[PDB]
């Protein structure tokens, strides 16, 4: 356990919250600073495969998250032009047996609140409206600066300040890499969505230069919808690219079931999709980058928040194992071993995820090939998914 | 049979020769005019699947063609960058049982000579150094004009004057459509080719914007090699595009086994690859277009000469069936019924063949998808090939 340990976490998204929870459950003294004046997340869906669900269960929060989640029976891929089913991933008891938990979907806001509440309950000291302005390592401590003029001492600090991380600048000068794709979301009362057939699955329509995803939330009462498309504005240097004037033309070539979806999306806000090139080293002295600060992906594998959750589990587990015997002096080795375990995993998600989205967005003969590949696969095989959903950091 | 019938054939390529043979075997009076001063073909390979081999057998010439041919055990597709086997089409006894004949390869020159010799033996009157300058229909006869100032009367005329057909202008004003790809050939003494492993198959290396094919000829004594690549010169308006200064860069990204091949090719001559858009109607009065004049493909399905051979069989069979009972008056109906049977078949080859070559030449994620599609297929299935190799015109 981590009783005598002190950890400061810079950032209170899903990542920082999950780390606060995992560390406080080991008995660590955890202080978390969040920039925003309240804890919160977007009131729309995310997907959490068994690689995240098993970890939530270990922390004792999965039952509760599920009480407010939805349990899809399958992930279903459809052609966005014809609406034809291409393939399904069965998320039933064999899936759950194999991977040690369910594949679920829920509101980001609910998952985030659940984590924050559990971290507090476990002893974490969370602070809102506080920005971490610097982290340095001096001797055997991290020294953390905040925007109220204070400095704080801890054993280690976690840089969990997201895609636009400034703490990352201590290690890398890279900038976010634009995908040229933009994401829109919507949640609609389920019954207000014009549906030809009801939805109890995660449905992904994949088409030339676009996709469209639907899934139920909150026990089937709401439908989450997500539209991702290639922005022509981006290729022309528009700074504020991907705006809603692009949506109608971006989908004009798709099936009516996809085109009807667009009307339900929120149009006041969107998410231009960026990632970063993979980096191996996430550690600067007694600071480690985790979550999107270390490994921000494009969302094709629906695993960014899951990776941040995995990060928490690995950090807490490896530290509790080694700090007990080696104390504070052991922290740099612990960070190194966490980085060595996590980088190959997460960097494969970044890179493979780019290829996976490309595979979705093919046109022409390439689309013909992709459709037939999906149709004819051995659905009993897990070779395309075991690397993702079957990973564990357990040593 | 066709005893009282008179047919004039404009063109003496593989198509015209095969039609001369098929018609003369039915007892028709056949006169064939060829522009060139000698009958001949290129001294390099072509492939003849069972859809052509069965027909040659019916005419009694397959045994003889085979005595000078090669019988590959498989068609083998390899990735042009890695040289990895992707899939094989087994050409063994089950294949031959299914499709009614062998898949063989031979010299174009030999097949052509064999057909010409057999057409002569069967009674066809062949003439070299004679160009057909016009064909018109007057009453119940075709009237054919030649470049020695003569005119000739027949019951029907076949326009078999190739990709650059002028007779086609009677029916369509279309021009050849450039693929932007160019083909080079070579034959090398088998033993002079630097081979890591010996070849007893048709091998197709398929890569980004290029392919490379090898197969043995003449009982394994020579190796046929064919290089097809996307010409940058074409996209820049070079009239004489696809020249050999393009070959080295076109293959630079390929595996050594492909790159070594280029040195063996003839560099003095090449074949810029054109086809035509499919047309339904091939008949103008008592003239019918057949062979490349009617349906010139890109060569990805290795079936252009085979289609011309099929044309001959259908024409001869359908005419012999109906002329016997209806005489000369029946010829326009016969041509219509031959056109109705042949156009959907051949036009599917034109169109599908374009998609098939595109499938070969994919890059990026599309190539990744295509490779995996090929690898994982049900090799016991014939669904990708029965339309091609299992067709018959028999009614
Ligand atoms: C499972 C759904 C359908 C996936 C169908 C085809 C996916 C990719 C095809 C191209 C990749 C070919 C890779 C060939 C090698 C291979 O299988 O490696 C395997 C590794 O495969 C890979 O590493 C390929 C990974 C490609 C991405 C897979 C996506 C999984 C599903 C994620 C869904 C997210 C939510 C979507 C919401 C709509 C290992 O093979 P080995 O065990 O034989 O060695
Ligand atoms: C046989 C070798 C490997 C071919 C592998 C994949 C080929 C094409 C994949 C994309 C086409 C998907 C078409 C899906 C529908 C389908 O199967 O239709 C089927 C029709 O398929 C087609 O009509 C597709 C045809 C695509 C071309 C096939 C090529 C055959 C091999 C020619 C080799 C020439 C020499 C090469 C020298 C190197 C009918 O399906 P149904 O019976 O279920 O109805
Ligand atoms: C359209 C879309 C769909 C997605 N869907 C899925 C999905 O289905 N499943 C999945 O697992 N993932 C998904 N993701 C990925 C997931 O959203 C992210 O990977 C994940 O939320 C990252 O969490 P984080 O805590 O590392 O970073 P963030 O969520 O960015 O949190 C960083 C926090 O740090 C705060 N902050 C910033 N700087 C400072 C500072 N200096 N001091 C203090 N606080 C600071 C910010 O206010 C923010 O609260 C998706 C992403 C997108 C864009
Ligand atoms: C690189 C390449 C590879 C190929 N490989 C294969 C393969 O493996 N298998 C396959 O089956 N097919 C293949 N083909 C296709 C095949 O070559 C052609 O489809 C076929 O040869 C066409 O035969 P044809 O008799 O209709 O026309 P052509 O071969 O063009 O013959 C037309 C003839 O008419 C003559 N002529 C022209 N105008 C006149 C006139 N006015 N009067 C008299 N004579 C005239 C010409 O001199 C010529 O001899 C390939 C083609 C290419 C380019
Ligand atoms: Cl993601
Ligand atoms: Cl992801
Ligand atoms: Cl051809
Ligand atoms: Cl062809």
């Amino acid at each position: 356990n981590l009783q005598d340990a002190r950890i400061i976490i810079a950032g209170g998204g899903i990542g920082g919250a999950a780390n606060a929870l995992a560390l406080a459950q080991k008995g660590a003294n955890v202080t978390l600073f969040e920039r925003a004046s309240e804890f919160g997340e977007v009131g729309a869906g995310l997907q959490v495969g068994p690689h995240g669900a098993r970890i939530l269960d270990s922390w004792g929060v999965l039952d509760d998250v599920l009480s407010r989640a939805f349990l899809p029976k399958n992930i279903v891929f459809r052609d966005a032009i014809t609406a034809e089913v291409l393939t399904k991933i069965d998320l039933g008891s064999e899936f759950r047996g194999r991977y040690g938990g369910p594949y679920f979907v829920t509101h980001r806001s609910d998952l985030h609140a659940t984590l924050v509440d559990a971290a507090r309950a476990a002893g974490a000291e969370l602070h809102t409206g506080v920005t971490v302005t610097d982290v340095i390592t001096e001797g055997d401590k991290a020294i953390v600066s905040t925007d109220d003029g204070r400095t704080h001492e801890a054993d280690i600090a976690l840089g969990m300040d997201g895609l636009k991380s400034r703490l990352r600048e201590k290690i890398s000068g890279d900038e976010p890499v634009s995908s040229g794709y933009a994401a829109y979301r919507g949640t609609t009362p389920y019954r207000d969505v014009e549906l030809d057939e009801d939805i109890e699955d995660v449905v992904g329509y994949i088409g030339p230069r676009c996709h469209f995803i639907q899934y139920p939330l909150r026990g089937g009462e709401m439908l989450n919808q997500v539209a991702v498309f290639e922005s022509p504005g981006f290729k022309n240097g528009i700074e504020n690219w991907g705006g809603p004037e692009e949506l109608e033309q971006a989908y004009a070539h798709c099936h009516e079931n996809v085109r009807r979806g667009i009307d339900y999306l929120w149009k006041d806000r969107w998410w231009p999709m960026y990632d970063r090139e993979p980096i191996e080293n996430w550690v600067d002295g007694r600071m480690i980058l985790l979550g999107d600060a270390a490994h921000p992906p494009l969302q094709y594998l629906a695993s960014g928040a899951v990776m941040a959750i995995e990060d928490a589990k690995c950090l807490a587990d490896y530290a509790a194992e080694d700090f007990s015997t080696g104390g504070n002096s052991a922290w740099p080795q612990i960070l190194k071993e966490v980085n060595t375990e996590r980088a190959p995993r997460c960097n494969r998600i970044l890179t493979t995820g780019r290829m996976w989205g490309e595979l979705w967005h093919l046109d022409g003969t390439a689309r013909i090939a992709r459709n037939e590949l999906f149709r004819t696969r051995d659905t009993s095989s897990y070779k395309y998914t075991d690397w993702l959903w079957g990973y564990s950091s357990d040593r």
